[PDB]
């Protein structure tokens, strides 16, 4: 795909970047013992590329990971868009997707809680078109030129850079306290979707209002939904922190992963989409980028597939260097005055010289678009292209006017929506349509079920007890109390402060379909769900039950993980090495029974392992008809909901792979009464 | 101070632009109240300007890390010895700034790592600024610098996935530290407790290299640095540190600010051993050799000042994230020597800086500025602070009279390179025979250490080589752990199931050498700073009369005391929610709050006995004040495992504890 | 001087901007620039860049910071900084405030207002208001460089464009280029002058301090030196910048003819002492006399000082009787004379024009 650019160094000598053949592995010195000569070019260029290799992480988004796939259109959809990737049942346009958190650093882990990052490129047969998305709806603010205020406020406080990706700190609470717009994606953040199973088990949404544009002229108002077709899954906060520390790289190996094993999730690419006379009609105001359009309101629409299934050749060059612009928009495609996105199209064009050091940023490999380029931009630093055309200014004779002006009536031209006017003073003034920041956040707490509700309320307890201002705690219940005095009550509760009393204003019962986790049902398939089988070396049938085990899961795609003191033939794992939070479920073999002291693991580790799944909310079991000495062990009762006990092998699967579907079983987890 | 006048203050006043306009920044101008946003808004596209060129690239290694001020005291004129100028007199003081960091991490990875970690000192001295940029531990992988990207590459995520982080878990890193037996004396150091610190308080810091002192008569003398903790040395637990790397990635960066905050700012102090010129190859090894210490039985410490950290800084960014360190800054009295390792260093930092900055005048921001009048012809430049008078810049000159003069041994008070100093022979790309014993030095530092400690070191390479895939680099792993002991590659060998090669006693010996282990350096000489967990209950007026009843009687002894409750209130510090055995050194559960140890909506199920029984398993001292110790199984005569109905003398025991630090008594041991 | 980076984004309260569709773009552009000249963010912290007065903000970090920060809660709106910086509008912190009269109305579009259509009854203004002999200047500037355009088609199209403001100016241009101009369009020709665009018609200059004097002489004679220094005394007293120009140096004398050339000077003496000298291994050829005859040529105010000035004049082949051309014995009565015609500048007289 970018197979033109790759470099192969399976054989051949060293050599210098000018192709001298060169050694790199003693410096020149004078004399055996001497010093190092300024002369060896061969130790300076080495080490000067290497002291060279870093450029700035991205400003936001910095922790991420990529992978390239396909996009596959599910019609002509020339009746609603003009856009080309669209025009075609069964279209295909190849696309790089990244996947990130937000407020950590290069290295921070994946597993923080944190808004995610879903951006994805479509490298189009009319230029490249990207939908830089989270996998939350709604934005934290109204206007784009409060960016950096939301961002330095959740980053670490800058006298002493603590805490990394984290919002649990006085500053996030405090802007968040005081900029009540943030009330929305607060509750989503804090809420499972702030700490997804993976990036395949979790959605992208492009968040702002956009416009599809017939060629026409006519326009109707659009939202991007993209579907997983993995299912909705989320980590408990306890699991996250574990994983946090016993494998910072937990999505990104999932998603590598997933593709090596040919398992490349898929999404359905979705719009709502409604007339232009209905931007105020919802209660609401379609500009606002805090907002959703509740789907009893507005049904989704499936355009295409989005597959994911090659990963990166390397992660420097493709996946780092990725840059993605909303201002790479095609046509049939067109923005909305939505004061976030309008500013969004300025900084992504901007940013991109701090990240490449040089304006040809769109020349690298993965930036590059699949079609012809013709235009007159010329020079700068690292200029790659040598352009031929010695008369690069328009108008011109004597390149007989080439390149042409594109535009809605020749040559295929973008074109802004012609239906679109502006009126009225030239104002920095907020519309009065904006102001209601706690309808929303209420019509998303209603809609969650009770543990998730629990779940929710525990988050901001976890943070909020951690913010050492009294005034900001106080601050931020008054926000709270707006959205809902049971949160408020419960919150409190943790932090020992009261509640203030009921205020009604915003209060309401309505819910909405489609924005709850734990309410989504079993996931639509189990392949690439890991399985941890703990057994001994103690008992050559310890290992022959795990064996067969392995053989029966392995079939229906899970990926098994058979755990022992010592690594042997049919063992993947150490007892020193391996953790719940390695596991969808955990399976304990009979024979092993014994170990639930050794210098090989920490002590009670095979017993821990068992107890963390447990308490998790995963499926666990013993397999082989003797489970007692295990499950008492564990204070696990054998009547419990996702605990299995079976003899049979095949029967014991049977019910487990069930478990496995569920994913949680939330009956183990406390509720507010 | 050039810190001081670049201070900007903004606790009063207006909002203005940067070059002084008043201005607002939270609603962008617009056509219309509902319109798209106007290019003429100057206030949206400066602020959001500025805000996507914040960042610039991390460092290429230590990129995490962090920073203090302090200062160093010289505790004697040491003109017999050096002619460098900060050592020239009793009491002489000079303003310092230190980083420390780990090695291999991005600048968000955790700080409790494993990993080698840097210690980099910044003295202002009254004659230049001159850096001891150092490691906190002696040796070096590598004997080459030319070598440094490989070594580099290997350790840090494999590039097609960028996995894993701030880890030599993974088969690149082992694959070669296998094909390059150098890498052995510095891979048991980092496999040692030293890989995984207390805090940067509770290691030592080395030059690694050996230098020169010259005195001002022109000869020299050979020395090692050494920086000596006053705090003592401490190590994390395996299974602890990779808890604490989730539960907080910033442990050592906020031990560090605590500490400064509280009074207790951590003190080394700075040593040398130093040796005659002719000794070079006295010991069995080449003082050249960056993987050989000069063990302190061969030549003892001198003690020459002290380096005390007490002021944190006042903007991270500013000051901790562009400090830029460089061996080349060196000062007269001060020489290198020809360790290939050190001589290609001095190239790198000067070069690398220019990719941090993004241009040349780098020396130029505060924290980088010297503490003395700068004389010289370099002009120009991106980003030039300067407007200098001198219009004729260059040497030999009468127009501006002959003035910058040149500085040497005889002028000036010139750096002058060792005048001894000689080199003969042929310009080769060829490796000294003297540094080819890889391996006898690793087993010197391995017999060195207690047997819980050996016992440690074998099962963090077990567990990081369980890890690597390759079957082929398995095996050529224990061939090297084999040439410098059989038993280690017996016991590592158990681990992944493969056979050990038969014993190739080359290079074992029975040596020992002092100062070298943690576990046997004694109790710590002081307690301050470390923390106490106080396990208590809202459920019980006497459980939070006995928790404070204990926080006046440790927190009076220097200790910082974490009550824990169910919930926030007077006297609580922190939840069971967010409480975990990682943020203590010692935890006391209060008797008053036995039936938590025993479900509620307000933290996990279990939690309050998991960290009383993480904290028994990691070897803290632990104890019941006033069923816990059964339902926990925690023996009740278990060393470290304290049980008093009385307050005062509960706390003796307990704090007798803490200087102990850890009880290794907890620990299995291969027979 | 290098650094200095100019913005029209640098804006103050009292003034603000237009719908100038250039000036608009501009405001982009300059801000955007500065990023490439100082290869970071900071460039408002150089020196010359910054204001004399306190700032006040949240922009952080950066290549470059030169700045160390106190206030460890840059974000508004926030309480743990107490609201500061506070925000400044019209009607606080004497903030800037976009002029609250103007409005925008209609579509979005990528479209020139027809107001702004006509391009060439301004040019025809400017054209009706220099003189004639500035006039002149104009279309032999267009037939110098439309000469070397290459492309006759080129050449065309820059006669029809010409030929929209005036027909006599493609007339006249296309005169040095053989090529014919097309038929007159009047559409856009009328007969409008304005004031003060002019050079030529915008009278003496009202001070000649500064202005160049070179005199030159010789070493060959010690009267000529004699007369170079009472000369440079009466000139210098006006604050005429004098050169006295000889063979070689000597007290005295500033510049030999080998580096002297008329570029150098607004008006030009001839010492009648160095008569004689209007070849050496110390000048080029015929240098003397080219100085004063390039002067003439050019315009400028010459003259000879002595009372001997027919062997110099006659040599430059310049009227004894021109304007712009002095001869007097008397030094003072030279001088006064010789600075009116420094402050007249340019004698256009000596200009040939079109018929
Ligand atoms: C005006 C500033 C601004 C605002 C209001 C936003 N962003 Fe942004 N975003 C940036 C300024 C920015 C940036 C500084 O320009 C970044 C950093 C690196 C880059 O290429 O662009 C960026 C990066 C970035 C990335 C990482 C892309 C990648 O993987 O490389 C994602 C997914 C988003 N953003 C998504 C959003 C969404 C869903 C927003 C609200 C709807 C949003 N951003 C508002
Ligand atoms: C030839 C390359 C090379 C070699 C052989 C070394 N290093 Fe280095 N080191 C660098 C090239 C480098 C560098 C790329 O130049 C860095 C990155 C950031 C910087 O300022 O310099 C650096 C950074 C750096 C830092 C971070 C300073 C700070 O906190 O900002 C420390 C503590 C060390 N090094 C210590 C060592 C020690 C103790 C070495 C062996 C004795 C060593 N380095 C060998
Ligand atoms: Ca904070
Ligand atoms: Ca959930
Ligand atoms: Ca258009
Ligand atoms: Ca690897
Ligand atoms: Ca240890
Ligand atoms: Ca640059």
């Amino acid at each position: 795909p970018l197979a033109a650019y790759e470099v192969d160094d399976s054989t051949g000598y060293l050599t210098s970047d000018v192709g001298g053949p060169i050694q790199d592995q003693t410096s020149l010195k004078a004399g055996i013992r001497g010093p190092t000569l300024l002369e060896d070019f061969m130790f300076r260029q080495k080490i000067q590329h290497f002291d060279h290799e870093r450029v700035p992480e991205r400003a936001v988004h910095a922790r991420g990971a990529g992978a390239h796939g396909t996009f596959t259109s599910y019609a002509d959809w020339s009746n609603i868009t003009a856009a080309s990737f669209l025009n075609a049942t069964g279209k295909q346009t190849p696309v790089f997707v990244r996947f990130s958190t937000t407020a950590g650093s290069r290295g921070s882990a994946d597993t923080a809680r944190d808004v995610h990052g879903f951006a994805t490129r479509f490298y189009t047969d009319e230029g490249n078109f990207d939908i830089v998305g989270n996998n939350i709806p709604v934005f934290f603010i109204q206007d784009a030129i409060q960016f950096p205020d939301l961002i330095h406020s959740v980053k670490p406080r800058p006298d002493n850079e603590i805490p990394q990706a984290a919002t649990a700190h006085d500053s996030a609470w405090d802007f968040f306290s005081q900029q009540p717009s943030t009330m929305h994606t607060l509750f989503w953040a804090m809420s499972g979707h702030g700490i997804p199973r993976s990036y395949r088990h979790m959605d992208g949404f492009g968040v702002h209002t956009f416009r599809f544009v017939k060629d026409d002229g006519s326009s109707k108002l659009i939202k991007w939904h993209f579907k997983s077709r993995q299912g909705k899954a989320s980590l408990v906060w306890e699991e996250a922190q574990v994983l946090s520390g016993k494998n910072a790289d937990f999505h990104r190996q999932d998603l590598w992963d997933a593709i090596e094993s040919g398992n490349g999730p898929e999404w359905d690419v979705c719009v709502q989409i409604v007339d232009e006379s209905q931007a105020q009609a919802f209660g609401f105001d379609l500009l606002d980028p805090t907002k959703i359009i509740p789907e009893e309101y507005a049904p989704l629409t499936k355009l295409g597939l989005l597959k994911l299934d090659r990963n990166p050749t390397n992660y420097f060059a493709e996946t780092e260097q990725v840059m993605f612009q909303p201002g790479h928009i095609v046509r049939g495609i067109d923005f909305t005055e939505d004061p976030l996105l309008q500013g969004r199209l300025f900084s992504y064009l901007d940013t991109q010289l701090n990240r490449n050091g040089g304006p040809n940023f769109e020349q690298l490999p993965i930036n590059m678009p699949r079609v012809p380029i013709h235009n007159n931009n010329r020079d700068g630093a690292g200029q790659m292209f040598i352009h031929r055309n010695k008369y690069p200014y328009t108008p011109n004779t004597l390149n007989s006017g080439y390149p042409r002006q594109a535009n809605q009536n020749a040559g295929r031209g973008f074109f802004t929506a012609p239906g679109r006017t502006a009126s009225g003073a030239l104002v920095r003034e907020v519309s009065p349509t904006f102001n209601d920041h706690w309808s929303q956040p209420r019509l998303f707490f209603n809609s969650l079920t009770p543990v998730e509700q629990q779940f929710l309320v525990n988050a901001m307890r976890f943070e909020i007890s951690l913010v050492k201002s009294e005034e900001v705690k106080k601050n931020v219940l008054t926000q709270l109390n707006r959205v809902s005095h049971d949160v408020a009550v419960r919150v409190a509760a943790a932090i020992g402060l009261g509640a203030p009393d009921a205020d009604d204003t915003y209060y309401h019962n309505n819910k909405t379909a489609g924005v709850s986790i734990v309410g989504s049902g079993p996931l639509p398939t189990i392949k690439t769900l890991r399985v941890g089988i703990l057994a001994t070396t103690s008992e050559s049938s310890a290992l022959d039950q795990a064996a067969q085990l392995r053989t029966r899961l392995e079939k229906d795609g899970l990926v098994v993980t058979v755990v022992a003191e010592t690594l042997r033939e049919g063992v993947d794992q150490t007892y020193s090495t391996a953790d719940a939070t390695g596991f969808d479920g955990v399976v304990v073999v009979d024979g092993a029974a014994a170990l639930f002291s050794s210098p090989l693991f920490p002590t009670g580790r095979p017993l821990q392992i068992f107890v963390d799944a447990y308490r998790w909310g995963k499926p666990v079991g013993v397999c082989g008809g003797k489970s007692s000495e295990v499950l008492d062990a564990a204070d696990v009762p054998e009547d419990g909901d996702g605990v299995y006990s079976e003899e049979s092998v095949d029967m014991f699967v049977e019910e487990f792979e069930k478990g496995l579907a569920t994913f949680r079983f939330t009956d183990r987890f406390a509720l507010d009464s």
